[PDB]
């Protein structure tokens, strides 16, 4: 007896979670084997035999109106009054649930302590004003000089046009009919092209050799950069000097930020039609959404001494975390804001996202 299950894997520490599932499941259900899957939202649709998996939000409404989704009922979800509003209606369509929130995750405005000026940025447009261009076709930036971001990747860069759209337009939208992309709108693609003039192009658009994620977090501690952009698991790389960094978000346009979160989300396949089986695989989808998995995901152990600095998608982790490991005390005023929303896509987002690639960056490449 066995279910086919993909979790997440673009996080600092996949191991860490499959350890977590796996601990809390064989404890609920010790005669059914965890099939784990490496499977790819960003590359492919989910195959008909894959029972449990995790997905990036944006891919929801084409899962959905494919119908590639079983609707969770809302008492089938346990302790959903603990999961963040933004993050849960997030995951519903017309009243109906097709996925549970497991991870949130934004860009941030990393400052080194002490660098006031940084700290009170709001946006790009107030960042450039104090960095300026870094016109060095350096990939490694002087110390306390230019912006490190992560600029790599070609769905990264038309997700942030998106994100940039949202804060010019001051308008939250979920895409149903994705932008015009042989009319791009001016100003949300400037902020992309500031971004990439403060980094230098080539240290936007660089990616390492050995393949390390998050190279950037490790030179920014180590003092190269004035400010740093990435996720807040960029954190999981800093060691002990997390603590000595301030973090924000920041908007995107002169405008105020709409702060946008990726969720990273739990859905049941629509083919399973055996109750019996349905049973276990929402089952399934509670554990690899539950506190104690979560908190198990996420903290140090035995092999990692750090946390992932993920962002949970319920309450009760970050009280857990945050007794133990202060940053989450402060990560939590960021997640827990009402205004927050999911990064949602419409139905024809992979189409959009082939001829976006390639139009975005060979904007940015003039
Ligand atoms: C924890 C977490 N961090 C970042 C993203 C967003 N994201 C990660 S990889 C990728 C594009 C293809 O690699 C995008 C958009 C997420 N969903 N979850
Ligand atoms: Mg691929
Ligand atoms: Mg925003």
């Amino acid at each position: 007896q066995t279910l086919n299950v993909a979790l997440y894997e673009y996080v600092p520490d996949p191991i860490r979670f499959k350890k977590a599932v796996e601990t809390e499941w064989n404890k609920k259900e010790p005669n059914i084997k965890l099939n784990f899957v490496d499977w790819d939202c960003y590359s492919e649709d989910p195959p008909k035999d894959l029972d449990v998996f995790v997905f990036d939000a944006v891919y929801l409404s084409h899962f959905v109106k494919e119908g590639y989704l079983s609707e969770i009922p809302e008492k089938d979800i346990k302790n959903k009054e603990d999961i963040l509003p933004f993050a849960m209606e997030g995951c519903t369509i017309k009243g109906s649930a097709y996925a549970i929130p497991q991870i949130i995750s934004t860009n941030l405005l990393f400052s080194r302590k002490g660098d006031y000026d940084i700290q009170k940025v709001n946006s790009v447009y107030d960042l450039y004003d104090k960095l300026g261009k870094f016109t060095s076709e350096d990939i490694i930036l002087p110390n306390n000089k230019g912006l490190l971001i992560d600029m790599s990747g070609g769905t990264s860069k038309a997700c942030m046009y998106l994100d940039s759209l949202i804060d010019t337009t001051q308008e939250y939208t979920k895409f149903c009919s994705l932008p015009n992309l042989n009319e791009l709108n001016k100003d949300a693609i400037e902020s992309l092209v500031l971004l990439q003039s403060m980094a230098g192009k080539s240290q936007a658009n660089y990616w390492p050799e050995n393949n390390d994620s998050y190279i950037r977090a490790k030179w920014f501690i180590n003092g190269k950069g004035r400010a740093y952009i990435g996720y807040t698991e960029a954190m999981s790389q800093m060691k002990e000097f997390a603590n000595d960094i301030d973090f924000k978000t920041i908007s995107l346009s002169k405008n105020s930020n709409i702060p946008i979160f990726y969720g990273d989300v739990v859905g049941i396949n629509s083919s399973i039609t055996n109750s019996y089986k349905k049973e276990k695989a929402i089952e399934l989808a509670n554990i690899i959404t539950d506190k104690n998995t979560m908190v198990k995901a996420v903290s140090p152990d035995e092999n990692n001494k750090y946390p992932q600095y993920l962002l949970p998608a319920r309450r009760s982790v970050y009280h857990n975390l945050g007794n133990k490991y202060p940053i989450y005390g402060k990560l939590y005023k960021i997640a827990d804001n009402s205004n927050n929303k999911l990064f949602r896509t419409g139905p024809e987002i992979r189409e959009w996202l082939k001829q976006a690639k390639k139009i975005i960056t060979e904007y940015l490449q003039q």
